[PDB]
């Protein structure tokens, strides 16, 4: 399934090249501006523990956050910074770039790998 495909084919977008955040572009976006630290970012997403979703669509609204401000897991600050408006991307994320050994119960156990599909809807500078 889609997590395994990211394992096999995804790009390592970590600075350390530790395969902590792996990415596949599923639909190409437009623009050649990507988000930068500080921007207010609007996305839809579906996420799950890699072993099989929480979705923004379950709440009938986009998920909104400020990029690079630690309002989200590290993997999202790294990954969304690579995305163009209109892009749909898949991320597979090791615990070091998500919730680590502590986890975040009840939704996330210790040492969890996470999978997201993210659509970047829009972004605006602070
Ligand atoms: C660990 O807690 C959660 C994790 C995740 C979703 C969570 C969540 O809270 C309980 O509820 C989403 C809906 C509530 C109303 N909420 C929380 C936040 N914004 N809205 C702020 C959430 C900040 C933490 O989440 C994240 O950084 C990432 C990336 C942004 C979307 C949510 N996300 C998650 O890790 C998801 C998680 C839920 C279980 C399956 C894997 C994805």
């Amino acid at each position: 399934g889609a997590p395994a495909t990211v394992t096999e084919q995804g790009e390592d977008i970590t600075s350390k090249k530790d395969r902590g955040v792996l990415k596949i572009v599923k639909r190409v976006g437009n623009g050649e501006e990507t988000p930068m630290i500080g921007d207010k970012v609007y996305v839809h997403y579906k996420g799950k523990l890699s072993n099989g979703f929480d979705s923004s669509h379950d709440r009938n609204e986009p998920f909104v956050f400020s990029l690079g401000k630690g309002q989200v897991i590290k993997a999202w600050d790294i990954g969304v910074a690579t995305m163009k408006k209109g892009e749909i991307a898949h991320l597979l994320i090791k615990p070091e770039y998500a919730y680590g050994s502590a986890g975040s119960l009840p939704k996330i156990p210790s040492n969890a790998t996470l999978f997201f599909e993210i659509e970047l809807l829009d972004f605006k500078g602070e």
